[PDB]
């Protein structure tokens, strides 16, 4: 009998997947976690008794972003292990295919929160490789499903993909990708290349997003707005064309934008 369902600050959210909590753990009915060291816990009343307890207001680590109450830490797997561990069991409960919670050391996590006079409330995370052979600058991201499609992940894939900018290199998300992390990937590519459009090759595309050749030319085939030519994709679009595409239904959210002004944070 695994964890099926978590308090965590002000939400109780059913588990999609079977996350690794010790047997002693998964068997209770509801887990509750400290929304802010994340120390899970089997009873309400150790709950109750942590709230009054923990110092903790926000992620451990570094904030390298903060615009409004919008909020990003930076936290090293090596010095912060148990933490970043918590952070794996969490995240695993709604991930299908993260296979890696105990072993933390290689990554380094970026914790997304809203603050408010309370404290600095977790929506989301997202992992990276200290070292990425493959050349991904993403290995896992999350959203909590109560704070799903409202921006969050949008939020993350950018700031994902400013750290890679301010590394001279391009990126993309290790494989594969939930259902709705595929739609949230090519809902940002889009906006982001069909933006640059219409305001090209395909390399400058890449140079000027960080986004992998083969992440802008699947995109652009999924727009329809590449030929192929003696073996080369080649852009092929009028700025009227990119107009039609950018003024379409998904496109007219209002974004939480990342704000480069906002960003405390250096390349290794
Ligand atoms: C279990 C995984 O949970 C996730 C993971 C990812 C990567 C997400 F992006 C989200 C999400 O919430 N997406 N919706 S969105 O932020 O509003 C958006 C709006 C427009 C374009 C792109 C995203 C949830
Ligand atoms: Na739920
Ligand atoms: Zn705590």
């Amino acid at each position: 009998k695994y964890v099926d369902k978590i308090h965590i600050g002000n939400y109780e959210i059913d588990a999609w997947y079977f996350s690794p909590f010790p047997e002693d753990y998964g068997k209770q009915p509801k887990l509750w976690l400290c929304e802010y060291c994340l120390k899970y816990m089997k009873y309400e009343k150790s709950y109750r008794f942590h709230l009054g307890q923990c110092q903790w207001r926000q992620p451990p680590g570094k904030e390298i972003y903060r615009k409004s109450n919008i909020s990003v830490h930076e936290v090293d797997g090596k010095d912060h292990k148990i933490y970043c561990q918590n952070l794996c069991l969490l995240a695993k409960l709604f991930l299908d295919h993260k296979t890696l919670y105990f072993d933390v050391e290689p990554f380094v996590f970026y914790i997304l929160t809203e603050v408010d006079r309370q404290g600095a409330h977790i929506v989301g995370y997202f992992s990276k490789e200290k070292e990425s052979p493959d050349g991904n600058n993403v290995s896992c991201i999350m959203i909590l499903p109560p704070y799903q499609r409202r921006g969050y992940g949008r939020f993350l894939i950018a700031f994902s993909y400013e750290l890679s900018k301010l590394e001279s290199t391009v990126g993309s998300p290790e494989k594969p990708l939930s259902d709705l992390g595929k739609l949230s990937y090519r809902s940002y590519w889009s906006s982001v290349l069909l933006e640059n459009l219409r305001d090209l090759s395909i390399k400058d595309l890449s140079q000027m997003t960080s986004i992998t050749q083969n992440d802008i030319i699947s995109t652009l085939q999924s727009l329809n707005m590449v030929k192929y030519w003696k073996g080369q994709h080649v852009i092929c679009v009028t700025p009227k064309l990119v107009e039609e595409h950018l003024k379409s239904a998904q496109y007219k959210k209002p974004p939480i934008t990342v704000d480069s002004v906002c960003l405390k944070w250096a390349p290794p």
